[PDB]
């Protein structure tokens, strides 16, 4: 058996064919079992409505999940993405920085 922790990235980016547009990505990476649950915050709130999520592996014992969608933020909403995972005691928050 092999277990591995999550990493764990949160940041913005905007589609250069439509820069308007502004999406919130999670990239989760590197971890093992692939059992896992992510979701985007806002406002402490989890947002139901998260357009994609892909999920990849590299070795048969290596899985990413890119989860992303489109927003926008506003300077008085705080964004955060949750992880739950084997690994993980408690679930993991990761916050959004803001230029980023």
């Amino acid at each position: 058996m092999i277990q591995r922790t999550p990493k764990i990235q949160v940041y913005s980016r905007h589609p250069a064919e439509n820069g308007k547009s502004n999406f919130l990505n999670c990239y989760v990476s590197g971890f093992h079992p692939s059992d896992i649950e992510v979701d985007l915050l806002k406002n402490g709130e989890r947002i139901e409505k998260v357009e994609h999520s892909d999920l990849s592996f590299s070795k048969d014992w290596s899985f990413y999940l890119l989860y992303y969608t489109e927003f926008t933020p506003t300077e008085k909403d705080e964004y955060a993405c949750r992880v739950n995972h084997v690994t993980l005691s408690q679930p993991k928050i990761v916050k959004w920085d803001r230029n980023m």
